[PDB]
């Protein structure tokens, strides 16, 4: 069973007052997180790739570039999985962390894409998560659901042993032409948004309400 509260520990900057100063650092960084980090590198070089013949379908925010593009690419890929376990144990050793670029490439991204809507998403996990009663919650790491009920609970990430939460989302934006779905009808929700209202049913059933954008922890950590 998995803790599920206000995230303390998780790398959670939303880069306020330096969105400028990272596109200009961040270029070098992501080089920096290659030659650390084997699995990015490959998931990044793929994910470019299937980037490069999304790009031409469809017109993007303006300063959207290729790097928001590619990250949001590799999010819906194989390394999302060690990208979220390193975001979520930041505070841990927040020495060996190979996401600097990555991170901030996919969180503005997420921001230039986002508008003022709101959508009830649903996202299932084999995981059982325990609200440990902080108050309010917040997933720390990016979260990935869906406009469908239907699919957070089919056996790809669902099961009794594990959590469906029923989402209400106002950061949290439709990347159903970045993933390579694209019928799961996701929706990526930026771990930095928090739930002012939880609410357990059963055993395995999450409401979470009243979103809403706090502060992060962390702020330009690398700018
Ligand atoms: N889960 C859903 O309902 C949907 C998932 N997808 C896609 O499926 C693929 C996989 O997504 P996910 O299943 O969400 O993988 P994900 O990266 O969230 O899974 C992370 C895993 O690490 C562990 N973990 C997660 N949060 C934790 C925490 N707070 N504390 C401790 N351990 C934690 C659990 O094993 C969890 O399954 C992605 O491409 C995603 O976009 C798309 C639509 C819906």
């Amino acid at each position: 069973p998995l803790m599920l509260d206000t995230a303390p520990n998780a790398f959670d900057d939303q880069y306020e007052g330096c969105v400028n100063k990272m596109e200009e650092k961040a270029p070098l960084l992501l080089q920096e997180d290659f030659n650390m980090n084997a699995k990015l590198k490959v998931a990044w070089e793929e994910a470019k790739k299937r980037w490069n013949n999304i790009k031409p379908s469809r017109s993007y925010p303006k300063g959207f570039n290729d790097f928001h593009g590619t990250a949001l690419v590799a999010y819906t890929g194989s390394i999302a999985v060690d990208f979220n376990r390193a975001v979520r144990e930041f505070k841990e050793n927040p020495g060996q962390f190979h996401y600097k670029a990555f991170h901030y490439y996919l969180t503005r991204a997420l921001q230039l894409l986002s508008n003022g809507d709101c959508h009830s998403v649903y996202r299932g996990t084999k995981t059982r998560f325990h609200y440990t009663g902080a108050g309010s919650v917040r997933f720390g790491q990016f979260t990935s659901s869906s406009l469908s009920k239907k699919v957070a609970q089919s056996q790809e990430f669902f099961s009794d042993h594990g959590t469906l939460f029923i989402i209400k989302t106002c950061l949290g934006v439709y990347i159903k032409e970045f993933s390579f779905r694209p019928d799961q009808e996701a929706v990526l929700i930026p771990g930095y948004e928090v739930y002012q209202k939880v609410r357990t049913q059963g055993y395995n059933e999450i409401f979470l309400d009243s979103p809403k954008r706090k502060k992060s922890n962390y702020n330009c950590l690398y700018s």
